[PDB]
């Protein structure tokens, strides 16, 4: 039940391709270890990606597309394999996980993070559908997806920094699962429009309270955007530059129609 | 410029306790690699005990203590290196760094990190006198102590949930850091009560605004605490205690007159 808006357009081909971009090296695998890794992230990036699309997980195709990019040549080139990988979606019947750009840079990274945190937004909005169960599950998985992950492109620091302040978006998909666990045991989510209001909430002394902010990790991902952003400049020992512009809540709400 | 509570001296005291059994572990390390870990994480510990009792570092001081644990004897029970430990800090005129209190429980090692939180929001706080360049050390410094944690007891459960949300504490000593480079450049620190006022400020499009919560990491150390509770619930698959009760903040300001 997401908003169909041209930022979540390009979130979701930006999402199609990082995941197209992450099997692209199964192929080059350097070890068993690395191939079960990325074999496991790609297969649920794919379960997601067709969750939205076809309502479900195509646990079967996902599988196969995966096993055929385990077994493809290593000699082959990147774009040998865009060609084989676009006839074989065809064949499995999966063009709606085709990616429409190619073009990989970190937006295409940061736009994937925005794409998971909208989904669960949502799976958890409608959770009245599949059931607590399944939404745990997934959540479950979302925390396996943001504890790791893959840059594909090179830079050392981008993933020191991630390891050492991942936690912050962990942190708050756990605090859903706290408010689903309260659920399930009588007290049903009441839902608020702000962060402040959430947190407000949550300074009680008893568990019977249970609010949760509407649009959580949408705005708990946009703010770790900006900090990741903030920070850099930290890193290279510098002033900001001077056009440096910060993301609000208020024109990211706009632009995905939230 | 910490107040002067039943609490906090508790907290005092745990921390020393910690970190009289985090040295007691070197005489029976395993390797160098973890010979190297312990020290630094002593020394770093030291250094914030003697920084508020001496209102400095005795490098030189904890140092040979430092080097004296090393060097002791491994066949050497807890009991015995309690008493020659006593022997050596009174040696090396370190009195005030000996615990009152040797019962190591879960509650040393929480009372440990909010005894950190409260260092980092008195040394901001009081920024005018050392220098930004000093706090800054200092602030890098707490991020490799939260970084990493000895947990000393056995605990696999707790290691790996730890590693998961850690980030939510480095996330805002990054926070601090930020902000005191906002004031390097030329926008002074505005303190706010709350935290909702802090998110409120920071939802904007440039970086003139430098607005940080008075006692930021207390507030911040409390609600990961009771996180980790309300969390172990989820962990065990089981309704929460009927007599589970969480912190407030009103009543943690009040414990340690903040
Ligand atoms: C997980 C991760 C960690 C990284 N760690 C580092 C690091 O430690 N050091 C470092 O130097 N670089 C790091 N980077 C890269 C850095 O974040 C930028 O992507 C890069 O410097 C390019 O900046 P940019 O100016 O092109 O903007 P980008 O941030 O790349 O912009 C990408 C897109 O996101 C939009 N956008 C901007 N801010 C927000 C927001 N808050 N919420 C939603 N959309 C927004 C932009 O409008 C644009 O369309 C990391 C990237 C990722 C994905
Ligand atoms: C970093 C860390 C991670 C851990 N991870 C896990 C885990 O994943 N799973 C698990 O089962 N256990 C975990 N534990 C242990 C758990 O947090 C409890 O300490 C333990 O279960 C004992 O609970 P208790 O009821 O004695 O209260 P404790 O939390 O141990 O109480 C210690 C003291 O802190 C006070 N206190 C309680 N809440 C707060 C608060 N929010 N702020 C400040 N003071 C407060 C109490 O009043 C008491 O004096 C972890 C401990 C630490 C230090």
């Amino acid at each position: 039940g997401i908003p169909l808006t041209p930022l979540f357009s390009r979130y979701k081909d930006s999402y199609l391709l990082y995941s197209f971009r992450l099997i692209d090296l199964l192929r080059a695998s350097k070890s068993t270890h690395l191939t079960k890794l990325l074999s496991s992230q790609a297969t649920y990036l794919y379960h997601f990606a067709c969750l939205m699309k076809y309502k479900d997980i195509q646990k079967y195709e996902v599988q196969q597309l995966i096993e055929w990019a385990i077994n493809a040549s290593p000699d082959m080139d990147l774009q040998q394999f865009r060609i084989e990988f676009m006839d074989k979606t065809t064949e499995l019947n999966l063009r709606s996980c085709q990616p429409k750009s190619f073009t990989y840079t970190f937006t295409t990274i940061w736009d994937t993070m925005h794409f998971l945190s909208l989904i669960i937004d949502d799976m958890v909005y409608t959770r009245d559908k599949s059931s607590l169960d399944f939404v745990m599950q997934q959540l479950k998985t979302m925390k396996v997806l943001f504890y790791n992950v893959f840059f594909i492109l090179q830079c050392a620091m981008c993933r020191d920094h991630y390891m050492n302040v991942k936690g912050f978006i962990i942190y708050h998909i756990e605090l859903i699962e706290i408010a689903l666990d309260k659920e399930k045991y009588g007290t049903d989510i009441t839902f608020v429009d702000s962060y402040q209001q959430e947190t407000a909430g949550a300074d009680v002394a008893v568990v019977s309270n249970n609010m949760l902010m509407k649009n959580l990790m949408a705005y708990v991902s946009m703010t770790f955007h900006n900090h990741i952003n903030d920070y850099k400049w930290i890193q290279r020992n510098k002033k900001p530059p001077a056009h440096y512009e910060r993301m609000t809540w208020g024109e990211y709400k706009k632009l995905l129609n939230l």
